[PDB]
């Protein structure tokens, strides 16, 4: 029942062309806009996250408050309070100290005092103070209060006899999570009464609750809050910043660590050692005024806060050790380390320590067989790799960048350390993201190196070198954290439903920014983290919230000088109530953006999206052909709106398969009534051409094989006397491959490793979805600018430009960062790169990616090209072959067949000779070749047809090659002698190209169906 703007029109049924209620409005709306009022009259206008968080609360749903600082969470609580309570609603507010229980008391009469009432009967306070005869007041009357701010111990203390509350806010998640009956005693003030004789509770929400995210331990204690409020807490870390990175190969406490003091004040040293820290504070302290830290004695700190100090040294340890493990978004302004954070394992030490630990070191070589424990029991052992350690390294220089080897030790950068040094140094407010600025100076050249190329690994983390502005620098920062001061007059950071297909990806990219804090809606589950941009509630759609529907109108379309898409909710759940879930969270961002798959299909989930969440809020769409940190931001800064143009060529494609699949499968099941069977016409052709093969391949069974050269003739003698008449030896030289694209990777796909073209496309999709790779859906070779950076990297010297095709937006598939099998493999385990389900075949298959790729780039090669004239029984045959190929893009991309050299000689030869097939039948690989030289399917669709065809049992393998069946056989020539003009090759092939052509915006989508219905009910 929808109007305004069941069956909505350009939801029931979306009955869309392309190109008196309102339609995104909740109940507890009419109840919002009379809080903002209210809100308007104590605090000011409600920002756009603090109107998201009170529908969360009037529709009473319990989560964990995730966001930015300077936004008014706070106040909101407070307010929120307050309001609930002119409702008579009742609620609780937990703070962690004294104070800002007291601080709290007062900011609710002050609102109060603008139109509210105040009465005794209304607010309740209660801390360690008072006296007497408030302290009786306070328990004799509390339960009559609508309000009651306490602080978090006067709970574990009391939690019974405490009433219950409709809404109940916590501050400080931390000052709870700390005992764990804390939890228990919190839901048991919501209804949740624990059962000791089912050993479980059982209950039902009597209120709501909701909490700051955690910066302590998590604990399996939280993990109650999911199960029972549907939530889970995580971080307040949040790893975003600017920051300004400089590295100096030289740590002089001189001409150096004392000029960058020129930076103004407020910086914060980080030493190598404590013996190290304290070795400074004497070498500098009658320049600058000075501090030092821990275990010892502190004070220094205080001296920095309130200004007596300038700067402060220390150690990446002791300084945690202080309040908030030191946060002062307001002070620091910057932070030197002396000495790159790095960890040692020294080869005498092998010996002892975490066998995950061992792991590790096991990489950096491979040399020799030590694979041989890289698959494994895992526990082979350690053991045997400590061993064969010591015996192997000193000699042996490893190959990587980001560590060092020297002679004998190995030096690990630690960025995790760096990462959270430098972070002090820049934070996240309502008003952007204070600027920051890191100054590591190391000596250790080769060291130095290894930390800024490991840097690179976590992407924003670039250095200068000391070619900073300082001028600049010293104003930014003071006017930045200026500016965060001020925090209380921003807004800039808003909420954002960010809507991707799978959970992978969603949780790919909720972590690019942190630990998110979830929610699972009735039929949703949502990672919600801040950042620089806004403040993400990534969500998967898990496809196709819709597809085209099966009763209305022909096969789905409605027509009569019509043709009107008809689109219905999916399929044991119904992908209605994904709908119904996205909406409401559309609902409460005002603000969607789609980031599905960069294709057709892609677009039409954004599409439908636009469409189905109409009213709620803008809904842009976010285009990266790659799934990493970086491409999301870039993308973040470059929004766009559907690409109606895609739809259509979307649509399209679909009501073809729809019709033109659906009735002539249905003739197959007439005709020898067999349902299950299935007709796709590009599929049929295919199978046809399947055939035209098999039938060839029993005839010539001529061949001879000779038993010392490689050769191989048509001839039929045991035993003979060939001549090898050398002829020409050329030398050329020239260039590789071109990047992989869809079709070429199934190919090599199924020519070097065994993969079915299903598997290397489930394969590419997971490699694609956790960043490793571009977009698998490809038929462009074209490399961005980026990749070209990527191979320039890698290569080095070998590094070749090669732009690789000019047409299209599209591009190739290849890696996202320069790094091998290995690299990846290892930063896996290091735990820097951080993915989902891959076993070897991804590897196995990322390898190739990689290869194709840098080879794409890489220099020419040599190969030597010998001819050769052979006579034999008065036959006479010339055949020219590789003896061999040298250069980097052949150890890399061996693309050359380097088959055997033969010295000339008239000698008496042995054969063997064979009854072999005139040709061999085609390979997934050669049919998907030939899917392409021939013009029939598409990179989305090459697979796919070839899969069919073995699953509706129409063919079958034998010796890893392609063969057809009766059953199948039958089939094709059904559809073939009755219905030839439908699945006519050039038919597909010019059709085929109908589609792009709409996609591309050339060739008109209504004026393309009419060719397609007429067609079709030209058979009915
Ligand atoms: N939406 C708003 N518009 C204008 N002013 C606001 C708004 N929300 C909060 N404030 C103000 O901001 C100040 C901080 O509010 P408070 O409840 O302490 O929030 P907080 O942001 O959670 N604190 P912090 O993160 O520690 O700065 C108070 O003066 C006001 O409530
Ligand atoms: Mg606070």
């Amino acid at each position: 029942i929808p109007v305004v703007y069941p069956v909505c029109g350009g939801l029931e049924s979306k009955e869309i062309e392309k190109h008196k209620r309102s339609l995104c409005l909740f109940p507890e709306d009419f109840l919002l806009k009379e809080f903002v009022e209210f809100f308007r009259k104590c605090v000011g206008e409600p920002r756009a996250i603090q109107k998201m968080w009170a529908k969360r609360i009037l529709r009473k749903e319990s989560f964990a408050a995730t966001a930015p600082t300077g936004v008014g969470k706070t106040s909101f609580g407070l307010a929120m309070s307050l309001f609930l309570a002119l409702k008579g609603k009742r609620c609780y507010v937990i703070f962690p100290t004294s104070l800002l229980v007291i601080q709290a008391a007062e900011t609710i009469r002050k609102y109060a005092e603008k139109a509210g009432v105040g009465t005794e009967n209304l607010i309740g306070y209660y801390h360690g103070r008072i006296p007497k005869r408030e302290k009786e007041n306070f328990m004799q009357n509390l339960r009559n209060f609508k309000i009651v701010i306490t602080t978090t111990q006067f709970l574990s203390k009391h939690y019974r006899e405490l009433g219950h509350f409709d809404f109940i806010f916590v501050d400080d998640v931390d000052a709870i999570l700390k005992a764990s009956k804390n939890v228990d005693k919190l839901l048991h003030l919501l209804g949740f009464h624990y059962d000791l004789k089912t050993k479980s509770w059982v209950g039902e929400a009597r209120g709501c609750l909701m909490v700051s995210t955690a910066t302590a331990k998590k604990g399996k204690k939280a993990e109650l809050f999911r199960q029972l409020l549907n939530f889970d807490i995580g971080s307040s870390r949040i790893t975003v910043r600017n920051v300004e990175d400089v590295a100096v190969n030289d740590e002089s406490i001189s001409t150096l660590s004392s000029i960058l003091e020129k930076l103004g004040t407020g910086g914060i040293i980080y030493a190598r050692t404590g013996e190290e820290a304290e070795e400074i504070y004497e070498s500098l302290k009658n320049k600058f005024r000075i501090g030092i830290v821990t275990a010892t004695k502190k004070g220094d700190y205080e001296k920095f806060v309130e200004g007596e100090i300038d700067h402060l040294i220390g150690t990446a340890h002791y300084y945690g050790t202080l309040v908030r493990g030191l946060d002062l978004p307001e002070r620091i302004r910057f932070a030197v380390f002396v000495g790159c954070p790095s960890f040692r394992v020294t080869i005498e030490d092998i010996d002892s320590l975490s066998p995950q630990m061992v792991k590790l070191l096991a990489y950096l070589y491979r040399n020799v067989d030590e694979i041989e424990r890289l698959l494994p029991a895992v526990e082979r052992h350690i053991d045997e790799v400590r061993e064969i350690l010591k015996k192997v390294m000193g000699k042996e220089r490893p190959q990587a960048k980001d560590v060092v080897v020297r002679e004998g030790e190995v030096i690990f950068p630690d960025l995790r350390t760096y990462i959270q040094g430098s972070g002090r140094t820049s934070r996240l407010f309502a008003g952007g993201l204070t600027k920051g600025a890191s100054f590591l100076l190391e000596d250790d050249s080769e060291l130095l190196s290894a930390f800024i190329e490991r840097a690179k690994l976590y992407d924003i983390e670039f250095k200068s070198i000391d070619e900073v502005d300082f001028e600049k620098l010293s104003r930014e920062l003071d006017e930045s954290r200026d500016r965060y001061r001020r925090r209380q007059e921003f807004d800039l950071i808003k909420p954002a439903l960010f809507i991707v297909e799978s959970p992978t990806k969603a949780r790919q990219i909720s972590r690019f920014f942190g630990k998110p804090s979830v929610k699972v809606l009735d039929g949703a589950v949502v990672y919600e983290i801040p950042m620089q941009k806004y403040v993400l509630m990534v969500t998967a759609s898990i496809g196709h919230v819709v597809d085209l529907i099966t009763n209305r109108g022909f096969h789905g379309v409605l027509v009569n000088g019509r043709f009107v898409p008809v689109y219905a909710s999916i399929k044991v759940d119904n992908s209605r109530s994904r709908i119904e879930a996205l909406r409401k969270l559309a609902h409460d961002a005002e603000f969607v953006i789609v980031g599905t798959d960069p294709d057709t299909e892609g677009e039409k989930i954004a599409w439908d999206l636009k469409n189905l969440l109409s009213g709620c809020g803008a809904v842009k769409r976010a285009e990266f052909h790659e799934v990493t940190r970086r491409a999301i931001l870039e993308a973040l800064e470059s929004l766009r709106d559907v690409d109606e143009n895609l739809v259509k060529a979307q649509v399209v494609r679909r009501i073809e398969d729809r019709w033109i699949g659906f009735v002539l499968s249905q003739k197959l099941w007439e005709r020898f009534n067999n349902r299950n069977l299935s007709a796709g016409r590009a599929q049929t052709l295919v199978l046809g051409w399947i055939i035209d093969r098999f039938q060839e391949s029993r005839e010539r069974r001529k061949i001879a094989i000779v038993r010392d050269f490689d050769l191989v003739l048509e001839h039929d003698e045991e035993e003979f006397d060939l001549t090898i008449k050398l002829v020409e030896e050329r030398e050329e030289l020239r260039t590789p491959l071109p990047p992989y694209t869809t079709e070429t990777m199934l190919s090599d796909a199924n020519r070097i490793l065994k993969f079915s073209v299903k598997q290397t496309m489930q394969i590419a999709q997971e490699l694609f979805e956790n960043g490793l790779i571009t977009y698998h859906r490809t038929d462009s070779t074209r490399v961005s600018d980026v990749g070209q950076r990527i191979a320039k990297e890698y290569l080095g010297d070998d590094f070749v430009g090669r732009e690789w095709g000019e047409s299209g937006a599209h591009e190739c598939i290849r890696p996202t960062r320069p790094l091998t099998r290995d690299d990846v493999q290892r930063l896996i385990q290091e735990g820097v790169l951080v993915v989902e389900g891959l076993r070897w075949e991804h590897f196995a298959l990322y390898d190739l990616i990689f290869r194709r790729f840098m080879a794409s780039q890489c220099r020419p090669f040599k190969v030597v090209v010998k001819k050769y004239s052979i006579e034999f029984d008065g036959k006479t045959a010339e055949e020219e072959r590789i003896v061999r190929a040298e250069g980097r893009a052949y150890e890399l991309y061996r693309a050359v067949w380097v088959k055997n050299e033969l010295p000339t000689g008239t000698f008496r030869v042995k054969a063997e000779v064979k009854s072999v097939p005139k040709v061999l039948p085609f390979t997934q690989s050669e049919i998907i070749q030939m899917m392409k030289e021939r013009g029939i399917g598409r990179p989305s669709t090459y697979a796919t047809i070839v899969d069919r065809l073995f699953m509706r049992n129409y063919v079958v393998e034998k010796y890893g090659r392609m063969i057809p069946t009766k059953l199948g056989i039958d089939v094709f020539r059904f559809l073939v002698r009755r219905y030839a003009k439908f699945v006519s090759e050039d038919r597909t092939r010019d059709l085929e190209s109908r589609m792009d052509a709409i996609e591309r915006g050339e060739l008109d989508y209504l004026k393309a169906l009419e060719d397609m219905y007429a067609e079709i009910k030209s058979i009915d």
